[PDB]
């Protein structure tokens, strides 16, 4: 079981597992590896990464310090979801995994989003201020949620901020992951 599992494994998937799994939550990413970043020669505009990384290396580095604190990151394409009334189920080709909350950091693809039948803010998905969508416990983040002209920055940022908000809701009080 999960208590988050978030879809989508690029710059906003990626910061959202980083900041859960720090909140000491139990973190499963599910990533498809299609990020429109991927690509990218050279990213020059993710500031203070001043050795400006590839796409490819970016993501490795992302992937990494997610990992780092704990979170889960693995490759699979999800088809299914199904709301079993307190837990979601998640399908993949490899299987079917359990969260109380799901996290979609999508892109614009809006196959799961159709799927639960959300509620759309023109090609994206609609939320509030903090990424909660119309279906209680999902939450969207970066591109997936409006967050454009997408950009890897703005989605980190972003994937982030929705995940602050989650725990927030979680611990019932506002939430900080600082350091001394
Ligand atoms: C040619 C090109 C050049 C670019 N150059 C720059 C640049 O220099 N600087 C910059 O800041 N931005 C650049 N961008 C844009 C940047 O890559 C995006 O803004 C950023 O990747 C968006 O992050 P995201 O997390 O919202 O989504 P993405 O990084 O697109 O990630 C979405 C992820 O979710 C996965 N996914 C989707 N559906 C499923 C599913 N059902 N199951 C499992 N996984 C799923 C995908 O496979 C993918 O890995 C460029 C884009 C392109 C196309």
């Amino acid at each position: 079981m999960w208590d988050v599992i978030v879809v989508g494994g690029g710059p906003s998937g990626l910061s959202a597992a980083l900041f859960l799994a720090r909140a000491g939550l139990k973190v499963l990413v599910l990533d498809g590896g299609r990020s429109k970043v991927k690509g990218v020669s050279r990213v020059p505009n993710y500031p203070g990464l001043l050795d400006e990384p590839s796409g490819e290396e970016l993501l490795r580095r992302l992937e990494a310090h997610a990992r780092r604190y704990g979170a889960e990151v693995r490759p699979g394409v999800v088809k299914g979801v199904r709301d079993m009334g307190g837990v979601f189920e998640v399908e993949t080709e490899e299987g079917v995994e359990k969260a109380e909350r799901l996290l979609l950091c999508t892109h614009k693809d809006p196959t799961l989003p159709s799927l639960l039948g959300l509620t759309r803010r023109g090609a994206y998905i609609d939320t509030d201020e903090g990424g909660r969508t119309s279906y209680p416990r999902v939450y969207a983040a970066g591109v997936a949620r409006g967050k454009v002209p997408g950009h890897a920055i703005i989605s980190a940022g972003d994937g982030a901020y929705v995940a602050v908000h989650l725990v927030s809701d979680l611990r019932g009080e506002p939430y900080k992951d600082h350091a001394l």
